[PDB]
């Protein structure tokens, strides 16, 4: 149905272990259906949580790229300077081929709002047909780095596919 | 014998094949003469093209860099989002020392000009004393990169030798 | 006694060899030590001079992040484009988990005042539980990299802890 496959992976281990409830994987969701059309047509077809953990976050997003060929997995959460966030480095263990503007993009918008977000790590790339991007675990953040995307985040899904 | 030797690496499938004439290659030769003062004396003396294939792209930075000493090298295409771009990786295997400065900086100034800047994937560095840098494969581009990393890349090249 | 043990590392072949003297390290501690308030209550606690040799280099961030257990490393110098510069690529090696927003910042309101920021090499990361950051050997420069970050720095090193 979707042209578009997005694929929403929450990383904390709080709401893991089911000590905490997630807030910012529906805003997530919320965001790119209401981006929808500015998007080409998308939809987050699947989500998933997982720990603070290098290996169940490798796997995920080798299982969705490899397997399930998402087009678009947004990751929320474990960008951060504290000792258990570890998603950026999972994240480029995965990834074959960077796409840096995105990042100084979510970077250069998200100051505007607070200088704080100089402490996302965020990191964002391609894997096989797949874009993969890092972005934080506040509710907010989600729509801040995915207002700043919009403008080229429908060329860009074109592109990996077949101009 | 200009001060600084420059080298302009064309990058597509298509102009490699012969399919098409290469659009953007003389542009940015065009470009590099008329800030060669601005450069600090820097003309281009080679260029060359190839397909968007790993191999074939590091071949000619290593040869360029280990060999011909070049002392900048511009690549132009291959570095966006389609499967075939592969530039940044090569890039990334043979440079040694990174300067991310020059992407923040073309990064920085094209997107003033259209947020499609942010698909630009380009990577740059320095291999022995030749500095690289990936541009983007449309004319216009080589021109606008070139106007934002002006002011400081005279200084670059000296800064290496 | 400090809340942050903090320790300044100015990389230099001319200070270490004896042949200058060192006019970037006193700035940065008092920049630093300026600002122990916003910073949490932050302290230079040592300070140390290597060439622009990589292993030298590499040592002593593994020794103030392994065993001495500092929180913040400033490095000066060996950033930019010359050959012996190597900073960054020995800070790269010792580093487990990038900052790039820390240079993204300090990039970006350094371009403010001059073009030639560009050409600042820096990396940055956290390495156990210390952080570690590279900026250039301008004395001026620490003060401005330092004005950059000390919006986020306290809350960082909180993070870190």
């Amino acid at each position: 149905g979707p042209e578009y496959k997005v694929a929403i992976l929450t990383v904390s281990d709080t709401v893991s272990a089911g000590a905490g409830p997630d807030r910012s994987g529906p805003r997530a969701v919320s965001v790119v259906d209401s981006s929808s059309e500015k998007l080409g047509g998308a939809k987050v077809v699947a989500t998933a949580v997982v720990p603070d953990e290098v290996e169940r976050i490798k796997d995920i997003l080798q299982k969705w790229s490899d397997v399930d060929e998402m087009d678009l997995i947004l990751t929320l959460g474990g960008d951060g300077f504290t000792p258990r966030d570890v998603t950026p480095e999972a994240t480029k263990k995965v990834i074959e081929r960077e796409t840096p503007g995105l990042l100084f993009v979510m970077m250069q918008e998200s100051l505007k709002i607070t200088p704080f977000a100089m402490l996302s790590r965020s990191a964002a790339g391609i894997r096989g047909s797949t874009l993969i991007i890092n972005m934080p675990g506040n509710p907010n953040a989600v729509a801040e780095c995915m207002e700043a995307l919009l403008p080229a985040l429908k060329h860009a899904l074109k592109q990996i596919k077949g101009d």
